[PDB]
């Protein structure tokens, strides 16, 4: 599913991401925009052999099981395929564990490089949430 900007903001807020670990909703929408262009089916192979999955490009190196990433963990206890669902619950629940892991949203390199420090409220501006 390719979410609209406001549609994803509303869903992320309903799922508890708004101010989760202090990160305002715009941070999460911005990260999703640059990680997946709001496409739940986005997948990208990393140079290390891991794969990023879903709207928040969660990596099989640590967070999910895809059966093809040697030496990896599955800290969210889920099939990476669950991160591609039109329903963002699995991606949100796993993102909550990732963002609580110590480096906050810096875990998302696109967030650090393209959202961090910017006017992220612009991502939820005008939205009926
Ligand atoms: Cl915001
Ligand atoms: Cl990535
Ligand atoms: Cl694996
Ligand atoms: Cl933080
Ligand atoms: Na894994
Ligand atoms: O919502
Ligand atoms: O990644
Ligand atoms: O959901
Ligand atoms: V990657
Ligand atoms: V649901
Ligand atoms: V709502």
């Amino acid at each position: 599913k390719v979410f609209g900007r406001c549609e994803l903001a509303a869903a992320m807020k309903r799922h508890g991401l708004d101010n989760y670990r202090g990160y305002s909703l715009g941070n999460w929408v911005c990260a999703a925009k640059f990680e997946s262009n709001f496409n739940t089916q986005a997948t990208n192979r990393n140079t290390d052999g891991s794969t990023d999955y879903g709207i928040l490009q969660i990596n099989s190196r640590w967070w999910c099981n895809d059966g093809r990433t040697p030496g990896s963990r599955n800290l969210c206890n889920i099939p990476c395929s669950a991160l591609l669902s039109s329903d963002i619950t699995a991606s949100v629940n796993c993102a909550k564990k990732i963002v609580s892991d110590g480096n906050g949203m810096n875990a998302w390199v696109a967030w650090r490089n393209r959202c961090k420090g910017t006017d992220v409220q612009a991502w939820i501006r005008g939205c009926r949430l």
